């Protein structure tokens, strides 16, 4: 006994409206247009619905995302319909619904507490688990941005989840103990960008602005673009003046220009600042206030 097998992906073919109420309310915009809010007729719970045109690229997204839904920090696909819509075959993905909206909106909507270093570590921890899960099953997510980190609720014990698989990609014997990873097949620097994303999201969490900011004109967005190439960014005071040299070093290691230089997800999770989420200094960060400065 003891055989943990979860179930396979099942493309439902009946009309989705047979099983759910479909609203006009929008929950997100993508290249495939709207994410809608819907309601399960039976249970009456709320779900997000993403609609893609059926085709090989769409199918992969679904498949990868289904594969990854077993991860606690990745938006769970709850079921998938293939229907006809204007004589065009379609994939309708029904996922769990993340009311807490986007990661940054939440921080920026404190302003009456203060957002500690430790709170950020915990955040980065949970994004890490998501990447970790992904990479260990040989998927690179490849669009890990702010916009795709949302919260299950407004409740402060909300759990933070990764969404959007439109750019995810697969990365893919008896004397094996000693064989070097490079001999176990190709897989060229592909999951390493997920690592860069992580650096950026960490930078912003700690201060409230990207490490590579625009400016507009010339050498200010064409230059903002070489700024990235050169890997040039500061830790300007007085935001960073109070931040652990250990943390700076961690960002520095994620924001490495040459991808093979950059840290692995595994190395990441074993890092003390991430591994001791709990015992990180309670120190007050500017983040929330700085965020409030915008459009
Ligand atoms: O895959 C995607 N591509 C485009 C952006 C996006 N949002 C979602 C999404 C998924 C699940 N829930 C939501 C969501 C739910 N409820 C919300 C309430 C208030 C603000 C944002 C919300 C987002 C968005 C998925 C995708």
């Amino acid at each position: 006994p003891q055989f943990h097998v979860k179930s396979g992906l099942q493309i439902k073919k009946n009309a989705i409206i047979d099983d759910y109420k479909v609203t006009s309310q929008v929950l997100g915009l993508g290249i495939n247009g709207k994410v809608l809010q819907i309601f399960n007729k039976r249970t009456q719970e709320k779900f997000a619905l993403k609609m893609l045109q059926d085709c090989p690229k769409a199918r992969r997204e679904v498949e990868l995302h289904w594969r990854a839904s077993q991860c606690p920090h990745i938006v769970r696909i709850v079921d998938v319909y293939e229907n006809l819509y204007a004589g065009r075959k379609c994939l309708l993905i029904v996922m769990e619904c993340l009311d807490g909206g986007e990661l940054f909106s939440r921080i920026q909507d404190r302003g009456d507490q203060a957002f500690t270093e430790r709170e950020a570590s915990e955040i980065m921890k949970s994004i890490g688990e998501a990447i970790q899960y992904l990479h260990s099953i040989n998927i690179a997510h490849r669009d890990v941005k702010p916009e795709n980190l949302l919260y299950t609720s407004k409740r402060p014990n909300a759990i933070l989840k990764l969404t959007d698989f439109g750019f995810a990609k697969e990365t893919t014997c008896y004397t094996p103990y000693y064989v070097a990873p490079e001999v176990l097949g190709p897989e060229k620097y592909d999951k390493s960008c997920d690592m860069w994303s992580l650096g950026v999201i960490m930078y912003i969490l700690l201060c409230g602005y990207p490490p590579f900011y625009s400016n507009h004109g010339l050498a200010i967005s064409p230059g903002m673009k070489t700024r990235i190439r050169m890997g040039q960014y500061e830790f300007p005071n007085p935001e960073w003046s109070e931040v652990s040299e250990e943390v700076k070093m961690l960002i520095r290691n994620l924001l490495k220009t040459e991808p093979t230089q950059r840290m692995t997800i595994t190395e990441f999770m074993n890092h003390p600042w991430i591994m001791q989420s709990t015992k990180v200094p309670q120190t007050p960060l500017h983040t929330s206030r700085v965020l409030k400065e915008d459009k």
